[PDB]
């Protein structure tokens, strides 16, 4: 190999590639944005005028522009696909991917073999875009050009909420190790999809459309759409209804050979402007385009909602054939149906096609008994339709409260992780001062109540906006039995303590004033914290924002919570079996899940460490003599050149820090050295073991806590 | 290959290995940074006991540690090193590395094999770093440890300015195409050594010691010498005081098979706290220690100033050796000197040695006349060393308004590119508006002074904060004659036009306000951008801080000012010969050395093109209708989808971009291209191309034009 330059992409793990990337969390930073530090979208997107814009959309719909002719004459279809693959890279492991950041105009998205031709549709959109500039993200406008394209084609859909902020440079996701597009090293075993991937290959959105690895078994294939559709939280009821309602509209193209298209958009040349996958067969746009490769109308009205794709799926009988580009595709048996499936561009009929996984819709026997009932009962279809691609364009927006604008429906769902709205008068100073001191009175140790409010507050993600403190849901499944959280029983202790708060504040307070359980986890936290730093010589005050809720068992959906059980969490010193790389990075990738920045991360490290909050109260990096006490002593001992380190001799992932005396003085974790080891980490540590540092790290400390506290606190922001 | 996570480096580069890294326009993002936004490290070192430092400083010096112990009872000459390693990265041609921001700590500089055993020098600095906290930056405290290193073993140096700021994330820097640690690929005819580059091998920070890939032959290797000294500021005199001040203390350390030695600081595991180079040979460290493997001690003195260097180079003969190591060096012949060199840790005298560059300095015609010259006449050495210490410690610090402290020299340096002291009241409102309108009325056009203060201003480059707008350079030699600045001799117009504005206010100015020619360079761009932005329809102010004075050609180094013309600037759509990459490379580059983000490069490139500032008024990307205007219509017409681009037939770097006629409606280059090409930069142009984006292009290019005028300002800051 040879060294490029920066410009060329040319730096440090070209020297050594396996080191830890301190960018993760400094992505979308402040510089790169060109709106401005007072940009808020929420107050602009408030100010449009949703039924001009979907009279602009349509009007966009229906006037074909001669560099991507529309077929039909609608470019609805189009934009549903665009939709559904702006959406469809959610995966449910880590909630990374789906169209919450409009990352499909960014790279790799907007290059992934999968999204071909999407670089058009988007193009597309350019007129409306312009014409609302920053009242309009891209992010919701490509999703609500899908939806508008199915109600302007018979479709009534649920709802739509605006709100998803644009971004400025692409969010960097693994979306697995294969080098090559379309390429697939993730299968193991039978047929196990390596987590947290949700996609059967490298650059398609779920499942190959010709079968898995190209091989047209419609059976086989069922097994792959269950497992990605469900690893992108849909079940089979969803899944089939988001098929068939998909599959109402629109064609496939291929046209031609696949090899007379040229590079995808990001290896494009300069002069085609964005886009990619400039063909040379025929017109290369239109009656001759070339997308996936497969030549499929499943409908007899590709630009209207009706039952025909499923009328047409069990009305004919299904043989195996070749698209003119050489993909496997089905068409009906014994030439029935000739001439019945109109052309885009007013050619002659052609015969009933369908995909592969298109049958597997009546192959697999559960979606077979679920569709077979859709065919004489076309309202449930809808109504299964209109709630999955509601759940589908809505996933990854996070708590309700973020939804904006005129169009959202006021119905609770489930998959929404709901809390319950605030029916009482909110705990003022006064009352908040009163519980700060029965919390402190309690007998729960400052350690108890650090953990507590930390294993409630640090399940949340920024990939989805799941998860957090609302809600209250630790004491309930499937949190309250998650390892890191209750290793040993000691949570409940201190769930029924903060519940007797609970119960008696709630029987005497002043008037219509009552406290959650949620509200007291945090504030139990935040008490515990002022403690500790009057222990250490300071006089503190925590912040703490009432408004939590709390949340039922039945409107706690068990199994989608799993996802949300950390498998690592460094902050509490927490390293579970199954982890994809080793402890350090999983610490780095939890703190970009919390939204924290290095120097945040470094603070909330080392003064966890100190309050006691490691799972199990072990010793490992607890660098400090004092018991319950916030002060900077983990980066003062980190640093201290008279401690000699040494894995120990156990070999169980701990080392040994040793004084001049030879004796073990303090041990630690490969997440407690990094800060020690790594260059810009032990930059910050410095900062923060300086002789000066003591009341910036407790102001530091507060400030990153009160974060993680307010993670999920959309209702107030 | 296979695709990593995120957290262990992967990401879009992978995929498409040259493309354009806009991440090197937000370097050391604010989000990275620990510190305040209120933080000013200048007003915290403008606060520092210096006498203390000073004390605290020669207590680290003689306490040695275990882990690392001081050979003769003194870090001083490890100091001296490792202050000379820390400036010495510097090179002329973009003004990069040197010391101005303590970038020794981080990768890869930190792992450099010339930068072996540093690790131990910055870790034996850490009580310093401790004690003084946010007064005192890493940057500052490496080299002015070398410093006090010198006067306390008895050389006084010149002055020293403190206030270099340090950073919390590596500048990333291209340091040569080699994917070997010391490999060479960057010479080409018959010793040209490649551009930007100033050291012989990869790794390196000047030359090889053992000499020209590790031929000791000390001719040749002063050949390597003067060129890479060069291309770091120092010229034939400063070079020879340089390596005979540094080589009068201290000694090399070679003391065993260097395969003993294990990997560098950024290779090594966690438990060595970011120290690497743990060596097994005998204690690893003292009087084992292993660093270049070079055993030679220099003088009798190692911890004393004096002219024993130059006393045993020409007082002994010298013939070729190994060192325990297998290394080249030179030692006493026919056993002379025997037993008179100190050993580090008491032990048996040793003999005179040298290094083959060492010798270089006696062989060498130039070298030897003026080493003989200091043989003979040694206070003549003092004086040029304490001037090329100075010169080498400050070189990269900017202006001299950025030194800080009590030690900072009253005398004036031209290599410090120095511009005269304020002698006269300012220019205040009335008298700018004043100036505004007369430079309005001069005849000069709106193209002709934007272009003539785009000139001066962006000469500037963020590296070592060389060039800017005041001094008025722009009207001396060399930058009047620069073929970016003054195509066909125009330039000299707006100059004497501009001069008789200044001689007539000046003579019937207010009182004792004056204005400089420099200031009405910059003046005039403003009142150009403020007339063309009311032909838009915009009645705006733009800024303006008056301030600069006008430096003479006296005090104008020719040569210096050779490395700051622009080869390239895309901002003039200005391509000259010989650039290492396509111009869009370049551009960033530019805009990365202008310290531009990427939303004020893309507004900046758009707003010069409408204002007429293009390299000889080239059309390229001039893709508007009105004359001298500030309008949003370089974004409006490149998202414009009826027109259709293509590279012009000529293959000459440029595209014509054709409308529904077949006509050729505009031209541009690959500049103005990738700015709809590339899916980050086309996100911006989207921003103030959309239909309510015109007055915030007006304000953000006029915040962005502000920006580049007060670059070089570090006077009112
Ligand atoms: C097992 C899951 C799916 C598979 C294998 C699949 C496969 C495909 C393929 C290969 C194409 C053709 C692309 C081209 O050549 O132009 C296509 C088009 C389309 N897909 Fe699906 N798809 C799936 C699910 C969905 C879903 C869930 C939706 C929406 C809810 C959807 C909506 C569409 C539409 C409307 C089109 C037509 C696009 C146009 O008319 O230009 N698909 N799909
Ligand atoms: C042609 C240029 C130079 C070459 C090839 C060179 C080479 C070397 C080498 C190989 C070492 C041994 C490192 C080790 O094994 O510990 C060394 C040490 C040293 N260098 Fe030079 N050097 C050069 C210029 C300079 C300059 C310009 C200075 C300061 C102004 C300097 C100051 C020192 C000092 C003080 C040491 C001794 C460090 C100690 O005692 O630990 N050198 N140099
Ligand atoms: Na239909
Ligand atoms: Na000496």
């Amino acid at each position: 190999g040879h060294m490029k330059y920066p410009v060329e992409g040319g730096g440090n793990q070209d020297w050594w590639p396996n080191r830890l990337n301190l960018k993760v969390l400094h992505q979308n930073p402040a510089v790169a944005d060109p709106m401005g530090a007072a940009f808020d979208y929420a107050a602009e997107v408030a100010t449009i005028d949703v039924d001009a814009l979907t009279r602009d959309i349509e009007e966009v719909m229906t006037t074909s522009q001669p560099w991507w002719p529309a077929d039909y004459g609608h470019y609805g279809p189009l934009f549903i696909r665009m939709a559904w693959h702006a959406a469809g890279t959610y995966r449910i492991h880590d909630g990374r991917g789906g169209a919450g950041g409009g990352m499909q105009r960014f790279a790799p998205l907007n290059s992934w073999p999968d999204n071909a031709s999407l670089d058009k549709a988007r193009r597309l959109l350019w007129p409306v875009k312009k014409k609302y500039g920053k009242k309009l993200s891209w992010a919701d406008l490509i999703v609500f050009a899908g939806n508008c394209a199915l109600e302007s084609m018979g479709f009534k859909t649920f709802g739509f909420g605006f709100g998803r902020v644009d971004q400025w440079e692409p969010d960097e996701v693994y979306w697995g190790k294969e080098a090559t597009w379309l390429g697939d090293e993730r299968y193991s075993g039978k047929r196990d999809l390596e987590n947290p991937l949700a996609a059967v290959q490298m650059g398609l959105i779920y499942v190959n459309p010709e079968g898995p690895n190209g091989n047209p078994d419609p059976m086989a294939a069922a097994v792959d759409i269950r497992e990605t559709f469900r690893r992108m939280a849909m079940n089979d009821v969803e899944t089939a209804a988001l098929i068939v309602g998909g599959h109402t509209f629109g064609k496939t193209h291929g046209a031609g050979p696949a090899d007379l298209v040229g590079p995808e958009p990001e290896a494009a040349p300069l002069e085609q402007m964005g886009l990619g996958w400039k063909s040379s067969y025929g017109t290369g746009t239109g009656k001759d385009a070339i997308t996936s490769g497969i030549e499929v109308v499943w409908t007899n009205t590709p630009t209207k909602w009706d039952n025909s794709f499923l009328e047409i799926l069990y009305g004919y009988e299904w043989e195996l054939t070749k698209s003119p580009a050489g993909a496997w595709q089905y068409t009906a048996k014994d030439g029935a149906g000739a001439g019945t499936i109109p052309d885009p561009f007013g050619g002659p009929g052609r015969s009933p096609t369908m995909l592969a996984t298109d049958l597997s819709l009546r192959v697999d026997p559960i979606y077979e008994r679920i569709t077979r009932r859709w065919l004489e009962h076309p309202e449930e279809l809808a109504d299964e339709f209109a709630k999955a691609w509601y759940k589908l364009i809505h996933r990854d927006m996070g708590p309700v409260a973020r939804y904006l604008g005129p169009l959202v429906p006021k119905q609770t769902l489930l998959w929404q992780d709901p809390v319950p709205a605030v029916s009482h008068d909110l705990v003022g100073e006064a009352e908040i001062a009163s519980l700060k001191s029965q919390i402190r009175a309690s007998g729960l140790t400052v350690s108890q109540l650090v953990s507590t409010a930390w294993a409630a507050a640090s399940s949340f993600r920024g990939s989805d906006k799941r998860g957090g403190a609302n809600g209250g849901r630790i004491r309930l499944q499937p949190q309250v039995g998650w390892e890191v959280n209750d290793p040993d029983g000691d949570l409940r202790k201190v769930i029924r303590t903060l519940e007797e708060i609970q119960e008696s504040f709630n029987s005497a307070a002043p008037g219509n004033i009552k406290v959650s359980f949620a509200d007291l986890v945090v504030l139990g936290g935040c008490a515990a914290i002022e403690k500790a730093a009057k222990a250490a010589g300071h006089n503190i005050t925590v912040p703490f924002t009432p408004g939590r809720t709390d949340a039922s068992q039945e409107q706690t959906d068990v199994e989608s919570f799993a996802v949300l059980e950390p498998k690592a969490d460094g902050f509490r010193n927490y390293l579970g079996k199954g982890n994809p790389l080793p402890a350090e990075y999983m610490l780095l990738d939890k703190a970009n899940l919390l939204t924290l920045s290095a120097p945040e991360m470094t603070v909330l490290v080392g003064g966890l460490r100190v309050l006691g909050a490691n799972y199990k109260r072990l010793p490992l990096g607890v660098f400090t003599e004092a018991s319950e006490s916030l002060t900077n002593d983990f980066f003062v001992n980190l640093l201290d050149m008279g401690i000699t380190w040494e894995p120990s001799p156990a070999d169980d992932g701990t080392y040994q820090g040793k004084d001049g005396s030879g004796k073990v003085k303090w041990t630690g974790s490969r997440v407690d050295l990094v800060f020690g080891s790594n260059s810009e980490l032990r930059a910050l540590v410095e900062v923060y073991g300086a002789d000066d540092a003591q009341p910036k790290f407790v102001q530091d400390f507060v400030a990153a806590w009160d974060k993680v506290m307010n993670l999920d606190r959309f209702d107030v922001r």
